[PDB]
């Protein structure tokens, strides 16, 4: 609320950029955590001066709050901790300084995992209908399978340095220039208060449709939490960005997944794969698989799969 030369955001020479060396540009996206925009940082890498490179910076908004910053502030400062992996967005640099506090991140060019697929669709009836203006070239049945094996590489590390994502989904799974997955807010921090169970996103998305039902009724969340998620988001992936628990209404979700409801396996989809979703989708939390038995199961099937 205050303004930030009140406050005194961490300075870490590593990390921190001169704000005559970012070129911002267009906005990228919103949310109740802040802005995004693209934008041109200028010898990032300087052993390379003068290299221009196409980043994100992220920062808060006109109405953010204190918990706003602290919570931008805890984001950056945890993705320092957990690391650099290829299939995550990673930190590349800071503005604490001299200005509005700038996170600076990774950037993915294709937009998120749900966007990225339905503008993929091909026109025929296995799938629906291709919502977007610009329909770029139909994925082939192993690069959907890979675009699975890479969101469980990323997941496996983020585990492996005992990072929660609390809300895996193909919409927090963003796509390069290159068609790599990397896995996005991943660093935010947990709220203290109690969380509501009907209340949609910036973008009108129901958190709880991906939400293991232990993390929904008794609010636990573990690693085979993010698993259970990460069988909803290969069926996203299957149905390319379909939509989780179809015609289900939130009050009566919770009723189902306690009687044991699942969803029904996408048009196509090999039964290996649906398995595997259902293997995450165990009632048991013990019972579920680990990511690094999904990376080593994905990376089998991969081989197997093909590209015609
Ligand atoms: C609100 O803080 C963030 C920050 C991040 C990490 C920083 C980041 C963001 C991006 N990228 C985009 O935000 C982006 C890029 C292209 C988009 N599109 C527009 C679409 C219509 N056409 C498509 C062809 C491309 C749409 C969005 N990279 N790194 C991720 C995030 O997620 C949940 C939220
Ligand atoms: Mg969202």
């Amino acid at each position: 609320m205050a303004g930030v030369s009140e406050y005194e955001l961490p300075e870490d020479p590593r990390w921190e950029l001169p704000r005559d060396r970012l070129v911002l540009g267009k906005p990228l996206g919103e949310g109740a955590f802040g802005q995004v925009v693209l934008a041109e940082a200028i010898g990032l890498d300087k052993d390379k001066p003068n290299r221009v490179t196409k980043v994100a910076v992220k920062m808060l908004k006109s109405d953010a709050t204190e918990k706003d910053l602290s919570d931008l502030i805890s984001e950056m400062e945890m993705m320092k901790m957990i690391g650099k992996h290829k299939n995550i967005i990673n930190l590349l640099g800071a503005c604490t300084q001299d200005g509005p506090l700038y996170v600076i991140m990774e950037y993915a060019s294709k937009g998120n995992l749900r966007e990225y697929l339905q503008a993929r669709r091909p026109p025929g009836l296995e799938y629906s209908y291709n919502p977007s203006h610009n329909p770029e070239e139909q994925l082939s049945s192993k690069d959907l399978v890979s675009c699975a094996y890479q969101v469980a590489r990323g997941m496996e590390y983020l585990a492996s340095k005992k990072c929660i994502h609390r809300d895996l989904a193909a919409r927090n799974v963003l796509v390069t220039e290159d068609n790599v997955m990397k896995i996005a807010d991943f660093g935010l921090a947990r709220d203290i208060h109690h969380i509501d169970y009907y209340k949609k996103t910036t973008n009108g998305r129901l958190p709880v449709k991906w939400m293991a039902p232990e993390a929904l009724f008794d609010r636990i969340y573990t690693h085979q939490s993010d698993v259970w998620s990460f069988g909803v988001l290969l069926w996203e992936i299957f149905t390319l960005g379909g939509s989780p628990y179809p015609g289900v209404p939130v009050e009566e979700l919770f009723k189902l997944l306690k009687e044991g409801h699942r969803m029904d396996k996408p048009s196509n989809c090999t039964n290996e794969l649906y398995m595997m979703m259902r293997d995450c989708w165990h009632a048991v939390p013990s019972q579920r698989p680990t990511f690094k038995q999904l990376v080593e199961d994905l990376d089998r099937i991969v081989a197997l799969t093909s590209n015609q």
